[PDB]
DNA sequence: CCGACAGCGCATCAGC
DNA sequence: GCTGATGCGC
DNA sequence: GTCGG
C-alpha cells in the first residue's frame, strides 16, 4: 500500500460526504479517486502527480499537497472534532441505519452504542439485528472460514434440489484472503427470463439453511433477494464463530453471466464498467446488456454466453475476477 | 461552462 | 390495498 | 468533485 495515507484520507472524506453531507456524487467522486490512487504503482510525491490520474481533480490534488506536507488534512481534523458529524458517522456503522435515520436519532438524543441498546423499541427490524451483531459485523472473514461456509451452503442447497447451482461471488470470487461478508448467487432451471415454473425457489433454500442453524437472522427477504445473518458451527468447548452477513440472490438461469459479473464486483469496478458501457452506447445490469438507441431508450438484450462476451461489447479486454478489485 | 454521474431489490410511508 | 417516493442495502 | 463536449 504505497499510498495508504492518501487513500485513507479520501475514503474518510467520501464517508463524510455520504453520511453527513448526504452528497452521493461527492462520495462517488472521492471513492473513484481513492480507487485509482490505490492501484497507481508509485509512491505519490505531489498533488500534480496525482492530478494526472482520471478522477483526481484540482481540489483533491490540493488536499494531497496538504497531506504530503503535514501528514494531515485540516478539513478532516475539523470534521473529527464536530460532535454531530462524529455521531452521525458512528450511527451509520450499524446495518440499517443510513444518513437520514442517523441524523434523526442524533436529534432525539440517541447517539451512542449505549443509547441504541436501551432504545431497541425505536429501531426497525433490520436496525435491531444490525445493533445485535454490531461488533461481529465489524470483523472480516478469513478465506478459510469462507471455504467452510461455501461447503455448507453448496451441500445444503444440493440437498434441497440437485438442480440448484450456488456460486459464491463478491471478494471471495476475486480471490481475496479475507471477505467482509458472503454473497451467494443462486440459479435453478425452473426460473428463467421466460418463465417461473416453480414458486418459493429462494424460500426453500433459506428455510433449509435455517433448519441446519446456518442462517440465524433475516434482515430482508423477497422472491429474488435474501439479506441476513449466518454462523459456522463450532466444536466442543470451542468459542463460537462470529455471526456473519450473508446475501443470496436468485437470478434467472439464462442470465447467469450478467448476474455473476454484477455479484463479483467490486462495487467501484461495476460503476466504472457500467459507466464505460454508457459511454460506448450500452447499458449493463445484473440481467442483461442492451444497446442504447438514438432515442436514449434501451434496446433488446444482446446474446451473452460468457462474462467475456460482456467485456467484448464494450471493447474492454477481459479481466479475471482477481483483477476487478478496484 | 454545465449536464451527468450505474443500476436495482426490499422495507417503509404518504396519499388516495 | 395499491402506487410512487424515499431510505438503505447489494 | 471530476469530467466531456
Ligand atoms: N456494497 C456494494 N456492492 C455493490 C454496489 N454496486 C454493485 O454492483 N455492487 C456489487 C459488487 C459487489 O462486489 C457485490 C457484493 O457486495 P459486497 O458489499 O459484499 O462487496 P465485496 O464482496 O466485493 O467486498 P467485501 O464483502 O469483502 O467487503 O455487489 C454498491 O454500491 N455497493
Ligand atoms: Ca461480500
Ligand atoms: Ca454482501
Ligand atoms: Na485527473
Ligand atoms: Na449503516
Amino acid at each position: 500500500t504505497l499510498n495508504g495515507g492518501i487513500t485513507d484520507m479520501l475514503t474518510e472524506l467520501a464517508n463524510f460526504e455520504k453520511n453527513v453531507s448526504q452528497a452521493i456524487h461527492k462520495y462517488n467522486a472521492y471513492r473513484k479517486a481513492a480507487s485509482v490512487i490505490a492501484k497507481y504503482p508509485h509512491k505519490i510525491k505531489s498533488g500534480a502527480e496525482a492530478k494526472k490520474l482520471p478522477g483526481v481533480g484540482t481540489k483533491i490534488a490540493e488536499k494531497i499537497d496538504e497531506f504530503l506536507a503535514t501528514g494531515k488534512l485540516r478539513k478532516l481534523e475539523k470534521i473529527r472534532q464536530d460532535d454531530t458529524s462524529s455521531s452521525i458517522n458512528f450511527l451509520t456503522r450499524v446495518s440499517g441505519i443510513g444518513p437520514s435515520a442517523a441524523r434523526k436519532f442524533v436529534d432525539e438524543g440517541i447517539k451512542t452504542l449505549e443509547d441504541l441498546r436501551k432504545n431497541e423499541d425505536k429501531l426497525n427490524h433490520h436496525q435491531r439485528i444490525g445493533l445485535k451483531y454490531f461488533g461481529d459485523f465489524e470483523k472480516r472473514i478469513p478465506r478459510e472460514e469462507m471455504l467452510q461456509m461455501q461447503d455448507i451452503v453448496l451441500n445444503e442447497v444440493k440437498k434441497v434440489d440437485s438442480e440448484y447451482i450456488a456460486t459464491v461471488c463478491g471478494s471471495f470470487r476475486r480471490g481475496a484472503e479475507s471477505s467482509g461478508d458472503m454473497d451467494v448467487l443462486l440459479t435453478h432451471p425452473s426460473f428463467t427470463s421466460e418463465s417461473t415454473k416453480q414458486p418459493k425457489l429462494l424460500h426453500q433454500v433459506v428455510e433449509q439453511l435455517q433448519k441446519v442453524h446456518f442462517i440465524t437472522d433475516t434482515l430482508s427477504k423477497g422472491e429474488t433477494k435474501f439479506m441476513g445473518v449466518c454462523q459456522l458451527p463450532s466444536k466442543n468447548d470451542e468459542k463460537e464463530y462470529p455471526h456473519r452477513r450473508i446475501d443470496i440472490r436468485l437470478i434467472p438461469k439464462d442470465q447467469y453471466y450478467c448476474g455473476v459479473l454484477y455479484f463479483t464486483g467490486s462495487d467501484i469496478f461495476n460503476k466504472n464498467m457500467r459507466a464505460h458501457a454508457l459511454e460506448k452506447g450500452f447499458t449493463i445490469n445484473e440481467y442483461t446488456i442492451r444497446p442504447l438507441g438514438v432515442t436514449g431508450v434501451a434496446g433488446e438484450p444482446l446474446p451473452v454466453d460468457s462474462e467475456k462476451d460482456i467485456f467484448d461489447y464494450i471493447q474492454w479486454k477481459y479481466r479475471e475476477p482477481k483483477d476487478r478489485s478496484e
